[PDB]
DNA sequence: CATTTAAGATATCTTAAATG
DNA sequence: CATTTAAGATATCTTAAATG
């Protein structure tokens, strides 16, 4: 089964942005982004809202995916 | 002004339920209705979007209102 | 370079006791 | 009774160092 980590991770991939640049736009640090790629930690409530619209896609697909 | 667990307070009173109740709709703790509702933590990622679902309305608006 | 690992501060949860 | 307070375990962040 698929974790949010690498849904997060490929989506990052499609935008063509670096971790850093996806935390300037979370506003959370690229280890925090590096993190929840790898599955070490999930995002807050706060950051999974902002990491979600940054990402141009629903709070849900990124915990449940499809 | 207004903070997300003074939100959350109002929501699950418009339901007329106890934290309790709410708690097992949400998966956790009365405790950790509590918790929010005083504004003392605030849920995580997974427990964000449960708690939307359950009070019936979208996480942005518990977060910030609307 | 971009990312991961490590250490450490603090938030988010738990169950039990206390409160009203 | 419902809810809050207390104590405590694990999760979620930060910056610095390590990695490739
Ligand atoms: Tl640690
Ligand atoms: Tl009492
Ligand atoms: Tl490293
Ligand atoms: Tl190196």
């Amino acid at each position: 089964t698929q974790l949010m980590g690498e849904r997060i991770r490929a989506r990052r991939k499609k935008l063509k942005i670096r971790q850093a640049a996806l935390g300037k736009m979370v506003g959370v640090s690229n280890v925090a982004i590096s993190q929840w790629e790898r599955s070490e930690t999930e995002p807050n409530g706060e950051n999974l809202l902002a990491l979600s619209k940054a990402l141009q896609c629903s709070p849900d697909y990124l915990l449940k995916g499809d």
